[PDB]
């Protein structure tokens, strides 16, 4: 296992056809997961399944930028379960993020950040035990 949180070294950032696959289980009672795709400070990418907000479960995507978070992107549909192992592929193509969980598509996220080689590491948090992480060009 890996340490919690971890962070990824994404070597001269990230560019289209590169594919980032995390493996991890799900704590019991987890309240949340995070991916921070990161430019330096900037966040390009924030990807946040909350497990009890408003006692709804939900996945927040945002980009921080100077300090600043943006606007939300929220996705409902909730692949993740407490207790349960799970795979994240994060799939970067050219205009836009593409998230698979467990081989199903969820979510995609338009590039905010334009510098794409800048980002240059993924933060990886929250309540979860993680097994691997690791990234491959396709
Ligand atoms: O935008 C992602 C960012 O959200 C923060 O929480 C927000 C919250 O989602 C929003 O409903 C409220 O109005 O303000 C909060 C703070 O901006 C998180 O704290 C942060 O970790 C990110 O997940």
């Amino acid at each position: 296992p890996l340490i919690v949180p971890y962070n990824l070294p994404l070597p001269g950032g990230v560019v289209p056809r590169m594919l980032i696959t995390i493996l991890g289980t799900v704590k019991p009672n987890a309240n949340r997961i995070a991916l921070d795709f990161q430019r330096g400070n900037d966040v390009a990418f924030h990807f946040n399944p909350r497990f009890n907000e408003n006692n709804r479960r939900v996945i927040v995507c945002n980009t921080k930028l100077d300090n600043n978070w943006g606007r939300e992107e929220r996705q409902s549909v909730f692949p993740f379960e407490s207790g349960k192992p799970f795979k994240i592929q994060v799939l970067v193509e050219p205009d836009h993020f593409k998230v698979a969980v467990n081989d199903a598509h969820l979510l995609q996220y338009n590039h905010r950040v334009k510098k794409l080689n800048e980002i240059s590491k993924l933060g990886i948090s929250g309540d979860i035990d993680l097994t691997s992480a690791s990234y491959t060009m396709i």
